[PDB]
């Protein structure tokens, strides 16, 4: 038996127009009018009972977790008293588990469009982890010297497709990046984890007691002695807090296309740019991402550029600059 | 006395997702709620009869003429049977003055916000005509190396302010603009011109004898008899016609501050750059000029740009290309 945990905190806010502050990141349909979530969860219902199934996110957005996952149980949403990222999430879900049990850690904000393949992967990491034990990572193969990224350095193989980890860093500055890349010893790190639950937390407990120490006897599901717990605990990654330093790292390739939807710029690498239509014009305009909502769109004289029309508003966007929509939010509230 | 001819027979394509492809550049309403015809034709009226004044349109435009400018006689407007550009429609109005009637020809798409000063231009210019004939122009000083424009080369004093040319260029190339600039001897055409009626008819009879040889005998209101003789005649520029060869031409330095409305820049260098309000957030963008409608428009990561948003379309420009919002209008009807 083993348990999944969905870690649902997302920050939509890149995606505005279509995004508002009310809807997070995690209910956002971004593809064939289903949320990433709801994709996410169908994804691990295909090999998993929704029992087994554990979701760690923020009180305000338990109840519409609910409403999109009718199946899950209600026992199984975990409300966290405050954003404190994904460590202590980690921690605080494994603790679900009994001491032997595999937990797969996975993000709601990813695109899988393979499931075979994720499980095909899932099932040649949990051999790997009754064979070697250790903590699990799964490693897609750069194609961009990515910046909010971690990343993997292969080192002595276990078997064919699973090697120990040389090494772990995590959302390294732009000409290391650039390095890893050139190297070709790297990998990106998918963000999502696989280990047994007991393993786990003697790794915590070493690599950032803080967290360890002050969650070890905590009932998840007593709201307010969770709140008192984790005003204590940090905001901290599970990448910074303990991949990084922890010496029993594993890495699977995942055989899988997989894609972090990060900003407008990661839709248009799955759609492509667009092309003119009758709603959209281009004149001396190239590599150009439009989305037309009532009427027409003209782009004249730019390149790169990502241009979004929604009741909410109209984003005009250079493609290096995708991150930054954010501030978009900060300053329009 | 004297009489006034406006020339009406603009493409407002460039101001597009404002104008339709129905409405000419004339009838825009860019300032006040008056169409730049409007306003043209009450700058004339500040100090002339109704009577005096004549526009020159193509017959497709006369309906909606008579009812932005009901103080004119019906007999004032002059259908045109085909569009010509302005060569022949300054000989089909010039041809009803008389003989030493001098003629004030205006362009209906420029702003000159002081009446006052500009009256008093006219009337020195009215003076010069007395004193030297010949054809006049008047003159703005160049503030930019621009393509579409007219340039008149400064050369012997008549009286103060009042110059002969020493030569008409109408739309040079780039580089050329760039060391008629430099010079320091050269100024901007405005578009106005002034003369008297007569010898304005004798000019066009030796520098383009297309127009006078079609257009001589014929009455200007009798539109069959027109129609016939446009056909026989070119679509040529008053500039290239009769400017670029004249030996008869003077130019006035223009008193007043002047604006042709040519695109979208143009209204921009009126207005100013737009800065940070509700519905216009901007990141990372400077020098941004937007127009919104019923939305919040953000604009990330660009600069040197205008937006235009209305229930027509919306528009993306860099600011070089405002010229090319042209043939979004061609590509998309
Ligand atoms: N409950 C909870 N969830 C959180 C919190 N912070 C983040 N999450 C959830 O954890 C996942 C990771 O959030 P991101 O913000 O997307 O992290 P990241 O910067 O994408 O970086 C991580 O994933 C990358 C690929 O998606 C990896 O490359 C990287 O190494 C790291 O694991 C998402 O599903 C998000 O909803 C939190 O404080 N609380
Ligand atoms: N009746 C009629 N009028 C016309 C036609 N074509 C143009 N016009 C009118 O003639 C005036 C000048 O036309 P534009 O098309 O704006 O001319 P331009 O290229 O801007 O160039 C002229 O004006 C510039 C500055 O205003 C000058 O710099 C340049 O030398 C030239 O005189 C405008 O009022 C326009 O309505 C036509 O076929 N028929
Ligand atoms: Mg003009």
């Amino acid at each position: 038996v083993m348990k999944a945990l969905i870690l649902a905190g997302g920050s939509g806010e890149r995606f505005w127009p279509l995004s508002t502050p009310e809807t997070p990141k995690q209910f956002l349909k971004l593809f064939g009018n289903k949320s990433l979530m709801r994709w996410t969860f169908e994804r691990v219902l295909e090999e998993m009972d929704p029992k087994d199934v554990i979701v760690v996110t923020h009180k305000d957005y338990v109840e519409r977790t609910k409403k999109e996952l009718p199946e899950l149980p209600d026992e199984n949403i975990i409300a966290e008293p405050m954003k404190k990222n994904t460590a202590p999430a980690c921690f605080i879900g494994t603790k679900l588990a009994d001491d032997d049990e595999p937990v797969l850690v996975l993000p709601a904000d990813h695109r899988i469009p393979d499931t075979k393949k994720f499980w095909k992967t899932v099932k040649k990491a949990l051999d790997a982890l009754e064979k070697y034990d250790g903590l699990f990572t799964f490693g897609i193969v750069p194609t961009r010297p990515e910046t909010g990224y971690g990343y993997i350095e292969i080192g002595e193989e276990l078997e064919e497709g699973v090697h120990k980890v040389a090494q772990f860093r995590e959302k390294p500055d732009l000409e290391t990046a650039k390095k890893f890349v050139e190297s070709g010893r790297f990998l990106w790190n998918s963000g999502m984890f696989l280990w047994k639950a007991r393993e786990f937390i003697e790794e915590v407990k070493v690599c950032e007691p803080s967290i360890y120490e002050n969650l070890k006897d905590v009932d998840p599901r007593n709201f307010e002695e969770l709140k008192k717990a984790y005003e204590k605990v940090p905001s901290i990654s599970v990448d910074y807090a303990v991949m990084e330093k922890s010496k029993k790292v594993r890495v699977v390739k995942a055989d899988f296309e997989w894609s972090d939807l990060g900003n407008w710029s990661s839709v248009r690498e799955i759609e492509g740019y667009t092309e003119e239509s009758d709603e959209v014009i281009l004149v001396d305009s190239d590599r150009v991402f439009v989305k037309t909502h009532n009427k027409p769109i003209a782009v004249v004289g730019l390149s790169d550029v990502i241009v979004i029309d929604t009741p909410n508003g109209i984003l005009i966007c250079k493609e290096e600059y995708a991150q930054k929509v954010r501030e978009v939010v900060k300053k329009l509230f």
